DNA sequence: TTGACTCTCTTAAGAGAGTCA
DNA sequence: TTGACTCTCTTAAGAGAGTCA
């Protein structure tokens, strides 16, 4: 809403409803050939999602709260960071999944950063494979790997140099 | 074009006009504290761009050729890969800048892979900092680093556990 | 046959707000 | 008030295609 007290109330209510989302254990790559275990608080696949939660897209949800007869709305993963600066270096802060599990709402698996930083965690070698992220990754990153390139730098003639 | 011989003549002509683009020397991070040198063949900022070259967006260009009275057109950076498969693992092949310089049309700084592999290259540690791409990176990757996270994992209660 | 413009679209990470009941 | 839906937009990596002289 408006005050710091009102936000803390919004964050506390969010944490409590999310605290009751089913908890799925996931074993993930940490990098360096190591394995770790995370506990995700996953919002349901269908309705009902939990007091104050509604689905706005296939893997998009919003958290609603009517404070002083006036309704407020947030992206479902944003609420933990409501008292944090909303932009960084002129870029919008974004809810980043250290676990890369979209349905998950566990704030211990979420960080607040630029979309670029958010995206980049997808290719990181992970907490045990070289991760240099100030706010450390919880796991490797689904996209990390050799890649599957169809063709590298070619050339027919002799006009270019590296 | 249309026959493999005609696609080759189109690749040859594109190389020749791109070959005459201003060759800009860039000193870049390779990772592991190293500095390397990349030579970029940059398409002009405004018109004219070079025979067969037209701009369709801020940083988007196309190459055009009329073969047997029929006009043919391709994305600026796609021409080198015209005789290679256009998809991989059910994913479209895209022009990936190993130099991360969009205006550059030097084909020795380009690969043909999925949008994900393409994007992922922005965060790599570089050819001397740990790069594991089968088709190796020429530089570190503009986005690599500790990041700038505003807020990491947080909770106010005890509803959660990593 | 060409050049220089015009346009909308794709992907995945993410967001905003409106309609009913 | 609270729930369950509906819709389009943002951002960078990238695309195809139309007009006109
Ligand atoms: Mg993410
Ligand atoms: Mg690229």
């Amino acid at each position: 809403a408006l005050t710091n007290a009102q936000i803390l109330a919004v964050i506390d209510s969010w944490e409590e409803t999310v605290g009751q989302f089913p908890v799925i254990t996931h074993h993930v790559p940490l990098g360096g050939g190591l394995q770790g275990t995370l506990h995700c608080y996953e919002i349901p696949l269908a309705a009902p999602y939990g007091v104050g939660f509604a689905k706005n897209g296939p893997t998009r949800w919003q958290y609603k709260r009517t404070i002083n007869q006036v309704v407020h709305r947030w992206g479902s993963h944003t609420v933990p960071f409501l008292l944090e600066p909303d932009n960084i270096n002129g870029k919008t802060c974004t809810a980043s999944h250290l676990c890369h599990n979209t349905r998950c709402h566990n704030p211990l698996h979420l960080c607040w950063e630029s979309l670029d930083d958010n995206k980049g965690r997808n290719w990181c070698p992970g907490p045990n494979g070289g991760c240099v992220h100030a706010v450390v990754c919880l796991r490797q990153g689904p996209l990390y790997g050799p890649g599957a390139t169809v063709a590298g730098p070619q050339q027919r003639g002799s006009h270019f140099v590296v």
